[PDB]
């Protein structure tokens, strides 16, 4: 019997050819990932139909021979920034994928700031699951962190120098229950540039506004104190920081503060992991043990093409709970420019150490079926992009990000 | 969680508005029928996507306020001729539905004979399940029984008087396995009219051609002998007869000869059931017991609107096996112009007598959910159209046909 | 040879059935109007393709039997608020039409404020004519007068009582040169309600902001003085006022302040026409002569259905020039609930008095061909909606608005 | 102002991505050709909308990187076999284009013979211009010359060895009046192969059938006599012959018999031009003078890549008139594998000799704008495919065929 993506691509009508190309590229990947996780055929159908109706129409142009049609400049290759499978204890695995919503004419004089794509995506997604998307947090943070179209157009000279004029990124957690949780990431770089204000200060002022406007405890003291220090700024690129929240009931949602850091040593990794020792506990220690393990497993190996390793690029988030003052970190090792073989082997060794044999097989299956380049090309550099590490009191929490449009790069 | 047809209508893109209207009308019905049978959500998705891609684009215009857009004249209301659920022993239930493939411009000077709709439908269906549709029998019988476009256009004056210029009807058995078996019905009335030849003779000459060209035993002696008799012609409308075959491997397919008969008594029913006593056996006797039961259960009641019952309209088929000389009948009681309440009650009493309680509940559920008019309007005349009765050696075989576009008539 | 709308509807593919229905209704009307004006076939093709790509996808649902699908509440019937032909001296005639951009799911929990429709329309329109749409004025006035989605959702309780939650209306002047000038109307009623601020004050503060931010003289002293008076408020509904500007180069654009007034006498008409005598000159006098002529020609006749005339509903604008302190009025007689025969006859008598015989014939032709109900039904109340009167130094300036979806009401 | 194809591609919605790609390739070419001829913008719009609705959906897959999606094998590159501009005396120029209608799944088990594409194209074309397409001749010749799907499938083993299983080709004359005359070409090679019958005999038996069935004089004596001779068969490939007729009123239509011949000398050219001297007159002499001129102008030059010229590939038709016994020839010099520069220069010298300066400029303009490769690449071999020469009593009749998808080959 045909797999859901085969049959769907055979039947589905596509409003645009770019949607058909994006489907051909991604539906195999997303469906193979869901199927290896264990999603049910009806759930695969629902989620692939979501990807067809809400998402792909908001992926933007499909890159051609020379990528002449990609008018929306970005460091990331066109398409989903990632397609990830989270792995937790108890054979828990959830498929999720992130997209920067891009319009068909973003970057051009008609949509120079790509304002409508994310809103269209959210509208479609709420129409497909009425009641699943709550815009309370989005409605509070969109004026504070994001720059609407009119503002960006009036204040263009202030942001025209910026290469990636990103203002809102959307991730869709794709639950085994066919429910899609929308997550919104706001990089306020445009906001800071227009207002000429510290990133830290505007982000945390927005969080505090939401605190007082909602009555929810989002403890941001430690994060602000650490991120304001000068030592942190030596390594921490704050121009690359962004805020995230789940588009749910604020009492059931979260606030996460992300930032980028190019560090050289594990002590700087701990600087970003524990907020200068401010955060403490057994979970911090265990998570950093796992982080050091994967550090010396991945960044120990030689870089492709005999290029020396200047420094280890990492991202980091700190997750604030609405119920409690808890701040919990999640470290993201960037492995885009590394051997997919070494990344895969490090993941496998980590899972094997954690006793996650089923996750080992799921990961190998997803790599083999959805990412054939990894085995076909020993020198592959286009599948994995990030390895997230966290240790919740449930246990380890490791997500493995992958470029779902690696077929385009190979 | 939404039902497959809700979600699909929310996501699916439709090439034409008529397809959207037909979907709104039928997908509820077809999906409720499949779901009450027990089809799996993935199977419902696949079958509704088939109905979206292959079928509905070949249903023709959707009837408007005044049915001004129905340029393809037909006795049947626009849409599927039926949407049926077969009921056999052992809680066996299969959903199937019949369509006369109509084009968007059938009946107009561009498609005055509606030649391409059925071929397009078969092409799409084979593209969606390559290897499921075998055209051996279709390729043999299409020149013999059906009239292509060029012929009909050259020989128009011979057939212009005909009201329903039907030449090929397509039924889709919708298996629980997501496989759709295509069945083709050929009314050669146009063929006979152009060639000025007996219906009986051309149909059975085609069957005999196929016999000698295939080496398969399709015993048509008894059927021909009975249908040639003059007594039969007093009741039997032969202008309304047609041939059917399953579009499968001829060694795994069948040949069925249908005809219409307006009879008054059960002895004429037996005339058509047993081919003037030529067919015999316990199955014939039991099947006719069931037929007489439903005869005196349905045609005993008074007709709606105090209109007297002139005669009992029936159809009948005789099924020839490729493996054996067997001829087996299937009698179709026409109950389109009768109280849907009385038809439903007769079905329920029949099933209860057969011990088919589960089928009783399935039938009541399908009526309540997919056909609300039956309970809302005591004087309903727009749900049921046919009751097929047969007795295979497996046991009783009762199909219950229903106008799936009854929402349009009420 | 077929007319452009016939052929186009025959060839064009429509993304949705509602677009096909809207086309069937409006393309005849718009095309007949353009053709009676004298637009060239290529211009008709271009403008109807604009109406197909940019507009109709932003008209919203097509009203069904019971208008159950119109989830966006509005006093106006669904569709274009008007389809107008302006008539000036020298046989100058320009086709234009106004639309309140509505989304497919406006009024529902997904788009409770209809935020994206107007922006999508402008985006498409700029993509179709890059460089024709300038958003300087839109970018300045959108935050001041319009309420974005997040704000409206946070401040819902303040505006939930409002029936027509309109915030931006788009008119497309459809030039004989195939160029479409976009005009944006901002009713800040939601803005005033959320901020609990005077309509007059916020509108004119926005205008003054634009003055100081642009260096363009938009004299709003007389308008503000008149509209602030208490006598004016006795007749003037200020809850119904709105601002308009042409989406062009601000030095080549305009600012117009509209308001609604239910007056009884011609002295109140002059109150609104001359801003309490503040505006003066020969043009004012001549324009008011024409206004009184049409007043006593139209509002003199009896209302349909023997309903007595409580008061004469009028709208009024005052047009400020970027080049000069000029304020010029345009009075809009509302004739929606009046005999289309009497309105047509008044228009004809006016044109005949002005010597506009060619416009008389153009108007009669448009009425006969695009609005057959006017002749078919003597008691017609569904074609004309407004009669605008102005007297520029060029000469008289009379626009005649018509419900282009009158086919739906009759 | 944008050109019709620019604006149309900006607005039009495309049912499939292949249609969008084909549009991007061809609409520029077709529109530039029409515009250089002098077609009016409304006519360009109508004809490009025809190419969008009827044709491109019946061009088949768009060739990808490796032409893996071209499942319908053919000697010709995918797309229109040609896009031609006929040039006659008096600055008379018409654009016409030929297409072999291919389905989206032609060559696959679903449409192994590509049966529905041509019929769909004719249906759409008649729907767009009801009364323009007359199927009398098509209805007579389709059973005689063409092989339907069922026959080809039953008789597959007889034709499976054939590489190009072509059975019907459609050309659209695109008149300056926006009317599209459909022309159907029937290569009966499949018919002859299945029936194992001479091409000559079946073609001319069909023509004679039509004669007796219509009362129209189609003199085929000379053509049959010549084509039956053995000397002709030494050069004449009869496996490559085909019949053509205009899909109009038979009394206003024509019958043309085409064949392919690989000849070496001008005396063989005259053999095919005059039917072994059977045809005579001043027109024959003048036409052959022009043919010899272009022979020694084009085939005199060296072949690209230093490949020696084995023989001169030509096609030839003989046009029979329904009104008269006239047989008139049209010789087609095949110049696909020759320098587009030399072909263009020969065309220019010919036109200059004929006094057709305006045609010279039209041809150079079409080459420069629609075929930039000719000037950009001196060694171009992908623009011109045929040069037709005829001499009607009106005067010379020279058509210049060009691969409209040359952008794909370069
Ligand atoms: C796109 C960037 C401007 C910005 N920075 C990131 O690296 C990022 C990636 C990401 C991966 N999964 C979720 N978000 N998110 C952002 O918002
Ligand atoms: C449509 C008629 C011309 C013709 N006669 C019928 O009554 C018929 C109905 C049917 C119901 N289920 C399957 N076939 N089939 C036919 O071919
Ligand atoms: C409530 C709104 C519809 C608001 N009110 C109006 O009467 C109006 C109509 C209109 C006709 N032509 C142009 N505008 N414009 C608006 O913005
Ligand atoms: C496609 C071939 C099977 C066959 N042979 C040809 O060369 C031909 C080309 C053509 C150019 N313009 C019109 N016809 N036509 C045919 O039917
Ligand atoms: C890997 C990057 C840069 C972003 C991470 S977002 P996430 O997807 O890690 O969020 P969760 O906390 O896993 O929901
Ligand atoms: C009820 C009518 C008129 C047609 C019957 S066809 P069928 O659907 O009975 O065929 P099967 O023998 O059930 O496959
Ligand atoms: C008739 C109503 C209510 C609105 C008028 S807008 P307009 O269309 O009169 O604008 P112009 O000044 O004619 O451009
Ligand atoms: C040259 C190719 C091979 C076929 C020629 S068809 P045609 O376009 O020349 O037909 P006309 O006689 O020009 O109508």
């Amino acid at each position: 019997s045909p797999s859901p993506w085969d049959f769907l691509g055979r039947v589905l009508q596509f409003q645009h050819g770019d949607h058909k190309r994006w489907w051909d590229v991604l539906a195999p990947v997303f469906g193979i990932s869901m199927a290896s996780i264990g999603y049910k055929l009806d759930v695969q159908y629902r989620h692939l139909l979501v990807l067809y109706d809400a998402v792909i129409p908001n992926m933007g142009p499909f890159p051609n021979s020379n990528a002449s049609n990609i008018t929306w400049t970005s460091p990331f290759p066109p398409g989903p920034l990632e397609a990830s499978v989270n792995y937790q204890a108890g054979e828990s695995s959830m498929f999720r994928f992130t997209i920067e919503p891009v319009g068909p004419h973003a970057g051009t004089p008609a949509d120079p700031v790509n304002e409508l794509a994310a809103k269209q995506l959210m509208q479609r997604l709420g129409q497909l699951q009425p009641g699943g998307v709550d815009s309370t947090m989005f409605d509070h943070f969109y004026p504070l962190l994001c720059v609407d179209g009119p503002e960006a157009r009036r204040q263009w000279d202030s942001i025209a120098h910026i290469y990636h004029k990103c203002h809102t990124v959307t991730a869709l957690d794709m639950q085994r229950s066919a429910a899609c949780t929308l997550k919104t990431y706001f990089p306020p770089l445009l906001r800071s540039t227009i207002m000429n204000t510290s990133m830290v200060d505007i982000m945390f002022d927005a969080v505090e506004s939401f605190r007082k406007q909602s009555g929810l405890y989002f403890d941001y003291t430690k994060i602000k104190e650490f991120m304001s220090e000068e030592k942190t700024h030596e390594t921490m690129m704050v121009d690359r920081s962004y805020l995230s929240f789940d588009c749910l009931d604020p009492a059931k949602s979260r606030i996460k503060i992300y930032t980028e850091a190019k560090v050289k040593t594990l002590e700087e990794a701990y600087s970003f992991w524990s907020l200068g020792g401010r955060l403490s506990g057994p979970e911090i220690d265990y998570g950093f043990k796992i982080v050091s393990q994967m550090w010396d497993a991945i960044y120990s190996k030689e870089l492709p093409g005999g290029k020396q390793r200047e420094n280890n690029h990492i991202q980091i988030n700190w997750e604030m709970s609405a119920k409690d003052s808890s701040v919990a970190p999640k470290l993201y090792l960037t492995v885009i420019e590394d051997y997919d073989a070494y990344v895969s082997s490090a993941i496998v060794d980590l899972f094997t150490g954690l006793g996650w044999a089923a996750h080992v097989q799921t990961h190998k299956k997803i790599e083999k079926e959805a990412y054939p380049m990894c085995d076909a090309n020993p020198q592959s550099t286009h599948a994995y992009v990030w390895i997230s590490l966290a240790y919740k009191k449930t246990g380890p929490y490791i997500t493995v990000y992958t470029n779902p449009g690696a077929s385009i790069l190979e």
